[PDB]
Formats: C-alpha cells, structure tokens, sequence
DNA sequence: TTAGGAAAATTTGTTTCATAG
DNA sequence: AACTATGAAACAAATTTTCCT
C-alpha cells in the first residue's frame, strides 16, 4: 500500500505531456483537474470501474501468472 | 475544468505498475491511494507543486522555443 | 472432490451535456 | 430560437461466470 506522494504525482503529470515536458501551470491544471474527481466519486465507483473495464475495447483481459489480470491496448486508446 | 473519465485513470492505474497489466483489486487500491491523497492534501495544493519541482532533484527546468519548462530526469528518480 | 456464496465480468437501460447541421 | 441527429460519459442495475472457501 505504498501511498503517493507529490514527487510522483507530479512525475506521472509530467510524463502525460505529448513531449514529457509541462508548465508549472499545466501541471495546476492536472492536479485541478484530478482533484476535481475525487469528492465528486460515487458511492459505487467500483461498479464503474467494472463497467468500464468491460465496456470499452482498450481494455483486454489476459490470464497468465498469479490469476487474471487486466491490460491496455495503447492502439484502441489512441482513437478514443 | 472537465474530470478526467474513469477509462483514462483506469488506464493510468493499469500502467503505474510497471509491467503494463493489474488485476481488478489491484487497480481499486490504486484509485484509492489517490481518493486518499486528495482527501488529505486540498491544502495550497500550487504552492507545493514549486516547492517540489525546485526541490527534488530529479525534475529539471528546460528551455523550448515554447518557453521555459519542467521535466523529470528518470534516471535521477529510482535511486543513487 | 463439491457446494455455495461472493467477487468479477458482462449486459442492458437511463440521462445528461456537448457538437455540427 | 427548435429541431435534428450523433456520441461520450456517468450511473444504475440486472444477469451470468469465475473464483474462493
């Protein structure tokens, strides 16, 4: 459970910019962004990881190692 | 300022772990490591985020015909 | 083994907000 | 100042399938 921190947070912001790079300000506006998501969950918000998880098509389960798992498909996420 | 939609955090979550690919109750975790952080830190969040990027040395300012911007030098991350 | 139930997956159904015509 | 048509997204929920005692 090792839990975040902003050193990364920050990281994982960085690295969504098309060229690993971001203003400071872009940087806020990622944080606001996220922020504005996390209060403004659901109750059940594990329903809706579910649903997502099996509606959209970048999502692909595979069975292998410890039990099955879940992965991306960075093809099907790209035409999103 | 939209939320980001569940299948892009989804998709996040599904690569933090480094080999592309995390079960179900794997990626609840994740979602709440960040409801957590959120939850704790609504503070001056900005003010933080220069205070880091300055701080740890593993985020860098560069120069584009952009402007001036931060980067993450990952191989100064992991350790040393 | 084999149940039996619960966690995962999957499927349908409602409703909203945002775009081009 | 509709109205038309389309589609993402979130949410609820209803069924079926896998997995864990």
């Amino acid at each position: 459970r090792p839990p975040f921190t902003y050193a990364t947070l920050i990281r994982w912001a960085i690295l969504e910019a098309p060229e690993k790079q971001r203003t400071l300000n872009e940087i806020y506006h990622w944080f606001t962004r996220m922020f504005a998501f996390f209060r403004n969950h659901p109750a059940t918000w594990k329903n809706a990881i579910r649903h997502n998880l099996s509606l959209h098509k970048c999502f692909v389960r595979v069975e292998s190692e410890k039990g099955a798992v879940w992965t991306v498909d960075e093809l099907e996420f790209r035409k999103k």
